[PDB]
C-alpha cells in the first residue's frame, strides 16, 4: 500500500482501430513510404502498440524505453506519439534523445547501459527523408540490440489482430531541453518520467573506455596531422562527429562536413558509398587528405577512404581491423574471441581467423544473428559487405567505431590507409570483391529467376561442371541454397542467398533482398599474386560476372541490361 498526491492527471485514451495486413517488419524493421505513416489513420499508433504489447506486461510495467531517431522527416511525430503511448500501455520512463536525436549505435550502448527493456529506433537508413520519403522504424530489445526473430512473429501477430490501443493524447513533449518531465496520469501511482539527455555524452564514455583517446589525439594534431573529412552526409552522426572527433579528439572544424542533422538529409541519399557520397569522394580525389569517411543516417554503416580516394572494400575494412585488434586497449584486455560476418561478405577475414587461430562464424545477412554470437561469448568482432562493422561493445554495427579503430590502427602501425590495405594483401593476399545491385525488379520475375536459379545448382550434376569465360575457367566445388540454425536459440533461417563455390578460390552469391525487389550478385576471386594485387576489381572479376548473368538470365528476365549500382 502507498498513498501520493497528483494535480491535473493527464487522461488514458483507448481508441478502436482495424489491423493492417503488412505490419511486420523486415531485417532493419517497419519501413513504408513516409506519407503511410503520416496520413494512413492509425496505421503508426497501430505498430506502436503491437511493438508494446509484444512486451509481457508485468515486465512493461514500470520499466524503461529507449527512443532516438536519425532526424528525417516526422521524427518527431511519431516520438511524440510514442511518448503518448508508452505512457497510456504503463511504461515507466522513456530516455529519448536531445531534440529526438540518437544514433542508432547510441541507442544501443544506452539500453544497455541503463538496463531498458529495450529501444524504438525512428530511422530508414540509407532511404531519403522528407515528406515523400521513405520513414521506419526499429525495435531493439533488452541486449541492446535488433529484435529477434521470435519478438518479430509475436508484433506481427498483434498487428493482424489489433483491435484497439492506448494513447494519451493531451500529453505534450519538449525535446529541446535536457533534463525530467515527470507526467501525472490517471490510474498510474508514479508518476510517468520523461529523461531528455545528451544524443552524446554516454555514448562517448563507452568510446572513451575503448580506446586509446591520446594516441588518436595525437594522430589528428600536431605538425604531423592527418587531414581528415568526415561526412555525416547530414543525418544523425552530426553532432557525434563534432563533439568526438573535433572536440575531444581536437580535429579541425572543417574536417567535419554536412554535421547538421537535417530532414531531407539536404536533399540527397544519407548512403556512405561511391555512388551517392560523391562530395566526399571528390574531395578526397584532390589528394590533399590522408583520410576521408562517410557515414548513413543513422550512424551504425561507414565507408572509408584513403589518399587520393583509395576505397577500402568493406569485405577489406573487415579483414583488415580483425587482423589489428591487438592495437586497441579494449581487445587486448579481453582478448578476441571469435569473429562473424554475413554469408556474402568476401572470405578475406576467414584467412585473418585462420591465421590468428580464432573462430570465424558465417551468419544470414542482418545484425540480428551476430548479437547471440557476442552475448553467448562465441564472438567479439564482426561485419557485413554492406559498409558495417562492429564488436560487443553494443549490439548494432557502428559507424564511428569504424573510423576511430581505424586512426587507431594508422596512429599504431604509422601508416595510411592503403599501405596498411596493400600490406595486409601482401600478407594474406587480396580477395576481389564486388557487388551488383538490381533494384526495383518485377517480384514476379524475381521469384522465378531465383527458382530457377536454385534448381539448376541443386541439380545432382552441377558440382561436375566447368564454365569457361575468354581464357579464365571456373569449376564447380559447391553450390546451396543457404541455411543458418543459430548456434544459441536454435532459430532456423532458409533461403538466405544462393551461392555457388568454385574450385579456384572464387564465390558468386545470389541474395533477393515498395513494391519492387531487388536481387544482389556477389563475386569473389581470391589472388595470393602480391604482384596482381592492383588490377582493377571489374577486370578481376568480370569472367565471373559474365557468369552469373548467363546462369542467372537476368538481364531477359528483368529486361535490365546492366545493374542499378556496383560496389
Ligand atoms: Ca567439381
Ligand atoms: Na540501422
Ligand atoms: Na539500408
Ligand atoms: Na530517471
Ligand atoms: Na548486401
Ligand atoms: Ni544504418
Amino acid at each position: 500500500y502507498f498513498q501520493s498526491m497528483e494535480t491535473n492527471p493527464i487522461p488514458v485514451v483507448t481508441v478502436q482501430t482495424t489491423p493492417f495486413d503488412d505490419q511486420k517488419p523486415g531485417t532493419n524493421g517497419l519501413r513504408k513510404k513516409t506519407t503511410v505513416f503520416e496520413s494512413k489513420k492509425n496505421y503508426l499508433q497501430n505498430y506502436i502498440q503491437s511493438v508494446l504489447s509484444s512486451i509481457d506486461l508485468r515486465d512493461r510495467q514500470g520499466c524503461t524505453m529507449v527512443v532516438g531517431s536519425d532526424g528525417r522527416y516526422f521524427s518527431r511525430t511519431a516520438i511524440e506519439v510514442i511518448v503518448q503511448m508508452a505512457a497510456a500501455n504503463g511504461i515507466g520512463r522513456l530516455v529519448i534523445g536531445h531534440n529526438g536525436i540518437l544514433s542508432t549505435p547510441a541507442v544501443s550502448c544506452i539500453i544497455r547501459k541503463i538496463k531498458a527493456i529495450g529501444g524504438i529506433i525512428l530511422t530508414a537508413s540509407r532511404n531519403p527523408g522528407g515528406p515523400n520519403g521513405d520513414f521506419g522504424i526499429k525495435f531493439n530489445v533488452a541486449n541492446g540490440g535488433p529484435a529477434p526473430d521470435t519478438v518479430i512473429d509475436k508484433i506481427h501477430q498483434v498487428s493482424r489482430t489489433l483491435e484497439e490501443y492506448a494513447i494519451c493524447p493531451d500529453m505534450r513533449i519538449d525535446l529541446s531541453r535536457l533534463g525530467r518531465q515527470d507526467f501525472d496520469l490517471e490510474n498510474k501511482f508514479k508518476p510517468f518520467r520523461v529523461e531528455i539527455v545528451d544524443s552524446v555524452e554516454v555514448y562517448l564514455n563507452l568510446l572513451r573506455g575503448i580506446f586509446d583517446f591520446n594516441a588518436i589525439k595525437g594522430l589528428l594534431t600536431g605538425p604531423d596531422q592527418l587531414k581528415m573529412r568526415v561526412d555525416a552526409m547530414s543525418g544523425v552522426m552530426g553532432p557525434y562527429v563534432r563533439r568526438i572527433l573535433c572536440d575531444e579528439l581536437g580535429a579541425p572544424a572543417n574536417s567535419a562536413v554536412n554535421c547538421v542533422p537535417l530532414e531531407d538529409f539536404g536533399g540527397h541519399y544519407p548512403d556512405p558509398n561511391l555512388t551517392y557520397a560523391t562530395g566526399l569522394v571528390d574531395a578526397m580525389k584532390g589528394g590533399e587528405f590522408g583520410f576521408g569517411a562517410a557515414f548513413d543516417a543513422d550512424g551504425d554503416r561507414c565507408m572509408i577512404l584513403g589518399q587520393n580516394a583509395f576505397f577500402v572494400n568493406p569485405s577489406d575494412s573487415l579483414a583488415v581491423v580483425a587482423a589489428n585488434l591487438s592495437c586497441i586497449p579494449y581487445f587486448r584486455q579481453v582478448g578476441v574471441r571469435g569473429f562473424a560476418r554475413s554469408m556474402p561478405t568476401s572470405t578475406a577475414i576467414d584467412r585473418v581467423a585462420k591465421a590468428m587461430k580464432v573462430a570465424v562464424y558465417e551468419t544470414p545477412a542482418g545484425w540480428r544473428f551476430f548479437g547471440n554470437l557476442m552475448d553467448s561469448g562465441r564472438c567479439s568482432f564482426c561485419g557485413e559487405e554492406s559498409f558495417g562493422m562492429g564488436s560487443d561493445h553494443i549490439r548494432e554495427k557502428d559507424g564511428l567505431w569504424t573510423v576511430l579503430v581505424w586512426l587507431s590502427i594508422m596512429a599504431a602501425r604509422k601508416q595510411g590507409v592503403e599501405d596498411i590495405v596493400r600490406d595486409h594483401w601482401t600478407k594474406l593476399g587480396r580477395n576481389y570483391f564486388c557487388r551488383f545491385d538490381y533494384e526495383a525488379i518485377d517480384p514476379r520475375a524475381a521469384f522465378y529467376l531465383m527458382k530457377d536459379l536454385e534448381a539448376v545448382i541443386s541439380d545432382k550434376a552441377f558440382c561436375s561442371q566447368k564454365f569457361a569465360v575468354g581464357n579464365s575457367v571456373y569449376s564447380v566445388e559447391k553450390a546451396d541454397n543457404f541455411e543458418y540454425i543459430d548456434p544459441v536459440d536454435g532459430t532456423v533461417a532458409r533461403n538466405q542467398g544462393l551461392r555457388i563455390i568454385f574450385s579456384e578460390s572464387s564465390r558468386l552469391i545470389f541474395r533477393l533482398s515498395g513494391v519492387g525487389a531487388t536481387i544482389r550478385i556477389y563475386a569473389e576471386s581470391f589472388e595470393r599474386d602480391p604482384e596482381r594485387h592492383n588490377r582493377e576489381p571489374q577486370v578481376v572479376l568480370g569472367p565471373l560476372i559474365a557468369i552469373a548473368l548467363k546462369i542467372s538470365d537476368i538481364h531477359e528476365r528483368t529486361g535490365r541490361r546492366g545493374p542499378t549500382v556496383i560496389t
